[PDB]
């Protein structure tokens, strides 16, 4: 239940100081095939400040993403994610687009990680990843690779307001 908030923050602040500034959350959605400006960023930030310094503390950003909880579902965050993903937008996830989503973050990942990620994301084995298959990785993908579907789930599903 929390895991997902604990994993979340985690993946973000890679420095491990116990706040997010500007730069690290402009990466984090720049890196998801989005251009953010510094607007988006003074605008987050000023959003998500209970006293007004410009950095996102532990609770804050919790928070800030928590308003997701307001939409009937989280079927908006997980189309969202698939969608930002594939850049050709084909319907299909291909080890080069999440290879690529994950180092750009900065998430160190071998040949076998992603590898296997797409071998339990992908059923027929086609060597790419469709929205169908997608959100089976929540529907009971404790032995898949499900972890990485998260981390990377929810980065982009925090990333974004909605
Ligand atoms: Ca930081
Ligand atoms: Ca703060
Ligand atoms: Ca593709
Ligand atoms: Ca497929």
């Amino acid at each position: 239940q929390i895991a997902e908030f604990k994993e979340a923050f985690s993946l973000f602040d890679k420095d491990g100081d116990g706040t997010i500034t500007t730069k690290e959350l402009g990466t984090v959605m720049r890196s998801l095939g989005q251009n953010p400006t510094e607007a988006e960023l003074q605008d987050m930030i000023n959003e998500v400040d209970a006293d007004g310094n410009g950095t996102i503390d532990f609770p804050e950003f919790l928070t800030m993403m928590a308003r997701k909880m307001k939409d009937t579902d989280s079927e908006e965050e997980i189309r969202e994610a698939f969608r930002v993903f594939d850049k050709d937008g084909n319907g299909y996830i291909s080890a080069a687009e999440l290879r690529h989503v994950m180092t750009n973050l900065g998430e160190k990942l071998t040949d076998e990680e992603v590898d296997e990620m797409i071998r339990e994301a992908d059923i027929d084995g086609d060597g790419q990843v469709n929205y169908e298959e997608f959100v089976q990785m929540m529907t009971g993908a404790s032995t898949a690779a499900g972890s990485g579907w998260r981390k990377i789930k929810l980065a982009v599903r925090g990333a974004q307001a909605k």
